[PDB]
């Protein structure tokens, strides 16, 4: 078996890119927007860090911490590697979703109004960090700084308002005219 | 440690709900759609249909398996149980896009329009599989006994264009006017 903690690998990594971090540096990103999508357990975060270091990706000189010529590879080649895209993420909703015959009208309703005003607050909640992020000086474009986490926080708000949107048209059927 | 196949649970459990089912049965839904959306690692699923036998869930008399009234209830208790919504699945794409300002335009333009392709030919599939569902005779609404699966084919459609038009979007922004 291989170890878990691997998964915080590029996240690490690439924190790493545009130069040095303190190790309290990179635990206060993973509790900032890098935990919204990728999330750490946070007692694998140091021992992740030192793996690195021992495999002469990152090196330390409180302990700051770079990136390698070594490490700038190992994530460069990660960034440009093709995968084929994974196997859809199991939500326990639409399994709910799928045995719907087993509810009447009104509780199929009621579970599909109850993931509404979630997703809704969700969205609420993308949209709040999405407008802390616009509040910045310098206009969006591929040459900000911030285009990476754009990026993210973008892809987050049409993900939530894409479900919210299937949910208001299946709310519709289940109260069909 | 509880047993991961516990995972496959309610998807069991539901795919009884409409009546009797042989173990092939079963097993011929896990390789449909049911594995799309909720895979199976295909050698846990006889052993938790006897976990569930064993529970006094199902019961059996080829074994054809049905729902006992404790197996209903415990479909039912968990269909309608409201849980907060889930942490967000890892996407290793959006970790790269995070990560963008270690590529040039020209790199991420490629990694994007990669992305793009393999989704487009994946919302291709899903709209074939939408197609197939949709070839029935009786016309879609809340009481068709094909309901719970158009919502999970619709679900997979508007994610997955949804994911498509964001990357348009994104890659356009890479090809800046
Ligand atoms: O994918 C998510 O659920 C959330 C992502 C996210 C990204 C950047 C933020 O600033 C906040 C949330
Ligand atoms: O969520 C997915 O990726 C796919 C779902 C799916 C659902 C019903 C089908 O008939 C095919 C795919």
């Amino acid at each position: 078996a291989k170890d878990p903690m691997r998964v915080l690998k590029y996240a690490i990594l690439g924190l790493l890119r545009k130069g040095e971090l303190s190790g309290y540096d990179i635990t206060s990103y993973f509790k900032e927007e890098l935990g919204q999508f990728w999330s750490a357990k946070h007692s694998q975060i140091y021992p992740e860090l030192k793996k690195l270091t021992d495999e002469g990706f990152i090196t330390f000189r409180k302990k700051m911490y770079t990136l390698t010529d070594s490490g700038k590879q190992e994530l460069h080649d990660w960034l440009i590697r093709h995968q084929p895209i994974p196997e859809t993420v199991k939500d326990e909703f639409m399994l709910k979703a799928y045995f719907i015959s087993s509810l009447s009208r009104q509780e199929a309703s009621d579970l599909f109004t109850d993931q509404l005003l979630k997703r809704k607050a969700k969205l609420s909640d993308l949209q709040g960090s999405y407008e802390k992020l616009m509040a910045s000086a310098e206009p969006m474009s591929f040459s900000s700084p911030d285009f990476g986490h754009y990026l993210v926080l973008t892809k987050a708000l049409e993900r939530e308002k894409n479900y919210v949107s299937w949910l208001e048209s299946i709310l519709a059927m289940i109260d069909e005219d």
